[PDB]
């Protein structure tokens, strides 16, 4: 068997679910490949890890992979373009989450000074738009009372614990985390204005608007205006055209087995998307498969 490991994220995140079930899903197709998800600190230490032939696919975001691709704009990746990525598909919208307990003295991003915040995990997209979206709110690291970067499970539970104020994701609506803090725990999320980042477009021009509705977490009732990414299934440009083609009749030939995997895909993913506004490259497996299925032209 050809072996893949795809990246993804913490464990009670969007990404590990998703790269579990696309394992499961490929090898249940007896197509000659043995695949497993391997949970990580997210998009950054994904690409980083396909770059080094440590994996040959991974979940990541569509911001972080043009940066990759292109070698600019965060630093982690100014300098040295990241040419070895490919795009396979579009998934669904990764909503930047901004978690406060009740009790903090926290409204806005503007509150955030002096606080103690969990600003993603190392190697995260997470930390990447924290970082962007302070700045947009005049703020830096530096300014946050403590800026802690731990797994999506750790980090849920500082926020239990009160050993931290707020929490940051970039993440698929309805990630466990979040709704697991969401049932112990007084929280509300912040708002982030897209005109304060619209300010900062041109830099970063990969977040739109995005609305998460009342009651998708426990105790959140009020909707919560923010910005949102797209996350993408990428893959490394080593793997062969076929290996590709095949893994992706297995996984986007089967749809609604696909949508099953999780409730964002039911939700957000459809064939003609997952091939829209794409960062970089798609991978000539990909490109076969899209084109015979009628989404090319
Ligand atoms: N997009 C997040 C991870 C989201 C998830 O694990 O679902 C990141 O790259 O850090």
């Amino acid at each position: 068997q050809e072996f893949i490991t795809i990246g993804s994220g913490s464990t009670t995140g969007v990404y590990f679910p998703v790269a579990t079930g696309i394992a499961k899903l490929v090898n249940d197709a007896n197509v000659g490949i043995r695949a497993n998800a391997r949970s990580t600190g997210g998009s950054v230490a994904n690409i980083n890890a396909i770059n080094a032939g440590e994996f040959e696919m991974a979940l990541a975001q569509n911001d972080i992979a043009y940066y990759a691709y292109q070698g600019c704009c965060i630093p982690a990746f100014e300098g040295k373009p990241v040419k070895t990525i490919r795009a396979l598909a579009a998934l669904y919208p990764e909503v930047v989450h901004v978690v406060a307990r009740k009790d903090a003295g926290i409204r806005t991003v503007a509150d955030l000074k002096g606080k103690r915040v969990v600003v993603g995990d190392v190697g995260s997209g997470t930390e990447q738009n924290a970082r962007q979206i302070l700045e947009a709110y005049g703020l830096t690291f530096d300014d946050l009372g403590q800026a802690i970067r731990v797994s999506a499970s750790q980090g849920i539970q500082l926020m239990q614990d009160k050993r931290a104020d707020a929490l940051f994701y970039t993440v698929g609506l309805g990630a466990s985390a979040i709704q697991q803090l969401a049932l112990t725990t007084p929280i509300a999320l912040v708002a982030v204005d897209l005109n304060r980042i619209q300010a900062i477009a041109k830099k970063y021009p990969f977040y739109v608007g995005f609305n998460i509705p009342g009651g998708t977490y426990k105790g959140v009732d009020v909707t919560t205006p923010t910005v949102a990414v797209q996350a993408m299934l990428i893959a490394s440009e080593r793997l062969s055209e076929e290996t590709v083609y095949k893994f992706m009749k297995a996984v986007f030939g089967n749809l609604e087995a696909f949508k099953k995997i999780h409730p964002n895909l039911e939700r957000f993913f459809g064939l003609e998307k997952a091939v829209k506004g794409l960062p970089i490259p798609l991978h000539p497996g990909a490109e076969r498969f899209y084109k015979e299925a009628g989404v090319l032209k």
